[PDB]
């Protein structure tokens, strides 16, 4: 038995097989990118907030506030990569260093839980709906948010020890992600209703965007098995695969989805 790289995928391979300096470096730099990025946005989103109405501003303020959740919380993912495993001499690899914390998700599923229900909140400060209520949009958006990212931290458990709960718990995280999907769909038809062509083509860039940075998140849930239980996936390229598409993923869904609804409020002030 493999007491140590149990808990998830990247301990496992950091405990038997090791990392090479490329999948080491690689992912530690991929990591660092990741929180720089979303520092650079927390200074776009406060220098910008003056050049939207007043009315539209909430969501400045909450791309902002995401942007602080981010940088934190992914500076100290990015720290739990590079301190948690060590360099063999012998082997020539890293391994899974037995002194350290080990390496552990919890920081980037504490973002998660955090920055959904804003994420999704914040565009109903820039578009009008029509026939549907502002308040049951809302619930709907936090409640189902919030259990997509729950089901799913449950599931990383067993990513290891029991693949077959990891994918099933994956599942039923997966139908929550539909139904935001469905809500957010109904959202960018109501807010295309009466507003200029300009800002109709930026909401459906935004849902393009939206329906494609979300779906990454699931696909390096599921990286390491997508070449099935031996392929070449399941291995260290899996595991910089997987950093590599969560942090794209994540400049995506926060930072570029931010810009692209300070591009629409600013257009829509302009009628
Ligand atoms: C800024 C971070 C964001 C927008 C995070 C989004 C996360 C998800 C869409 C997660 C989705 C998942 C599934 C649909 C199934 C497998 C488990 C998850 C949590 C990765
Ligand atoms: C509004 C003007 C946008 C300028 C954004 C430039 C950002 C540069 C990123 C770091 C280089
Ligand atoms: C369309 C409005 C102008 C777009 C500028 C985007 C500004 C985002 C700033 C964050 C990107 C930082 C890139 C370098 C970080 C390393
Ligand atoms: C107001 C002009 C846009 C400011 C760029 C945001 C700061 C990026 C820092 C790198
Ligand atoms: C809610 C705005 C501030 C979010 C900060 C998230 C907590 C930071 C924790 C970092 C170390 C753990
Ligand atoms: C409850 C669903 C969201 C998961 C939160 C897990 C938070 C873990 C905190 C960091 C772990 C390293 C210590
Ligand atoms: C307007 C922000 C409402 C949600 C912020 C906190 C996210 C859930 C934390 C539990
Ligand atoms: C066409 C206006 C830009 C829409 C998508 C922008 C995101 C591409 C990555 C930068
Ligand atoms: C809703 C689940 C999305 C998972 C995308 C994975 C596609 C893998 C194709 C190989
Ligand atoms: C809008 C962001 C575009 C990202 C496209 C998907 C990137 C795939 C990288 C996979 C590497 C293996
Ligand atoms: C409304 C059309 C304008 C869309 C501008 C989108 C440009 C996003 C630029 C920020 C991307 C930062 C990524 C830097 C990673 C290195």
């Amino acid at each position: 038995t493999q007491e140590l790289g149990n808990a998830n995928f990247e301990n496992f391979i950091g405990a038997t097989e090791g990392f090479s300096e490329i999948a080491y470096q690689f992912t530690s730099h991929i990591l660092t990118l990741g929180y720089a990025v979303m520092l650079a946005g927390l200074l776009y989103f406060i220098l910008t907030i003056k050049n939207v109405d007043k009315k539209f501003q909430m969501s400045n303020i909450l791309s902002a506030v995401v942007m602080v959740s981010a940088f934190l919380l992914l500076y100290a993912q990015a720290q739990n990569w590079t301190s948690s495993f060590t360099f063999n001499e012998e082997v020539g690899r890293y391994f899974l260093d037995p002194s350290g914390d080990l390496f552990n998700n919890g920081y980037r599923y504490l973002n998660w839980l955090i920055d959904v229900p804003m994420l999704l909140f914040q565009i109903l400060f820039v578009v009008s709906l029509t026939t549907s209520k502002f308040s049951s949009v809302r619930n709907q958006f936090w409640f189902s948010g919030a259990m997509m990212i729950i089901t799913g931290y449950i599931g990383q458990f067993y990513e290891v020890s029991n693949l077959t709960a990891f994918l099933v718990w994956g599942a039923i995280s997966s139908a929550f992600f539909f139904h935001i999907l469905w809500v957010m769909k109904k959202v960018i038809n109501e807010g295309k209703e009466g507003i200029s062509p300009a800002g109709q083509k930026i909401l459906s860039n935004i849902w393009i965007l939206f329906l494609i940075s979300w779906t990454l998140y699931p696909g390096a849930y599921l990286m390491p098995y997508l070449t099935g239980v031996d392929g070449f996936l399941y291995s260290e390229d899996g595991v910089m695969a997987r950093q590599l598409v969560y942090t794209i993923a994540d400049v995506s869904s926060k930072v570029i989805y931010g810009v692209l609804l300070g591009n629409l409020a600013i257009t829509l002030s302009k009628n």
